[PDB]
């Protein structure tokens, strides 16, 4: 009956990091509902390439686990990996930070709209967190759907963005609701809209920019998965566990101290999204 043996997390992250934690968080929780170990091995490299390959060439059988991320959607579509999400089949998704639109909270901007008219009248700023990376494409997702030409300013991460969003010296960052919240939740930034399906925890009085009628989702993720050809009674067993992992209070409060928002989704849920999301940064890494 499977699992008869130890089932490895692959982790494509170095010992130490968010997703490290969150990954021994998620064995830890698993104790329970598994009656096997999950055992963290981490793999990090090619931005997540060598630990995908361990997987899909690891034999079909349940004992390797993908710590997927949101690498998965921009390597192949950039050219620097065969690898795609066709390449496994989803458990679950277990994390998603969506990207935001954030300005000081002295800017004359009060809502999304304002902001874009504004902008389209000029160069606007936006900070993000380096070239290429998701919050410079949230950036460019926002002008290929508004018709806005920002001026992008990517910096060393998205904290100095915020830093210099603070200063003045940009006008906006697209950087995850979650990076600025400690600075939205006192007073010092504004965020105009939530590039999410859904109004997300902490800014339950925010819009998306879906429900205001600009179609995007973008965010950095996290989530599991098997490799392809994986028997279904296999990809059963760890999608009804991971049901109720993701219900444990120490999962919750492991992804709460690391700042990484909740979001499971389903397996045939999450799969649905990677396909949406491969063909969306496709779309917008072509034209860019
Ligand atoms: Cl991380
Ligand atoms: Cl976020
Ligand atoms: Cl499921």
């Amino acid at each position: 009956t499977y699992p008869s043996r130890p089932i490895e997390l692959i982790v494509p992250y170095p010992a130490g990091g968010g997703t490290d934690v969150l990954g021994r968080a998620f064995a830890l929780a698993s104790v329970k509902h598994l009656p096997q170990n999950l055992i963290v091995v981490n793999k990090p490299g090619a931005s997540g390439a060598i630990g995908w390959a361990d997987v899909i060439n690891g034999k079909p059988e349940g004992y390797k686990v993908a710590l997927l991320a949101t690498d998965l959607m921009t390597q192949p579509n950039m050219g620097l990996t065969k690898i795609t999400h066709e390449d496994f089949i989803p458990i679950a998704r277990l994390n998603y930070d969506p990207a935001a639109i954030t300005v000081r909270a002295d800017a004359p901007w009060n809502t999304v709209e304002e902001f874009l008219a504004a902008a389209k009248q000029g160069d606007f700023r936006v900070g993000n967190g380096g070239n290429g990376s998701t919050w410079h494409l949230a950036a460019a997702a926002v002008e290929d759907k508004t018709g806005v030409k920002f001026n992008h300013i990517p910096f060393a991460g998205a904290a100095p963005a915020a830093l210099s969003l603070l200063g003045g010296h940009i006008e906006a960052i697209t950087v995850s609701a979650a990076e600025v919240y400690a600075y939205t939740s006192t007073g010092k930034l504004k965020t105009l809209a939530v590039m999410s399906e859904q109004r997300i925890k902490g800014f339950e009085k925010v819009p998306t920019l879906k429900e205001r009628n600009i179609d995007i989702s973008i965010g950095t993720w996290r989530g599991l998965a098997v490799t392809k050809g994986t028997p279904p009674e296999i990809v059963n067993v760890l999608r009804a566990a991971t049901a109720k992992i993701v219900t444990e209070q120490s999962l919750r409060d492991a992804l709460d101290r690391q700042n990484m928002g909740y979001a499971y989704a389903e397996g045939e849920a999450f799969g649905a999204v990677m396909a949406r999301d491969h063909a969306f940064y496709k779309g917008l890494i072509n034209k860019l």
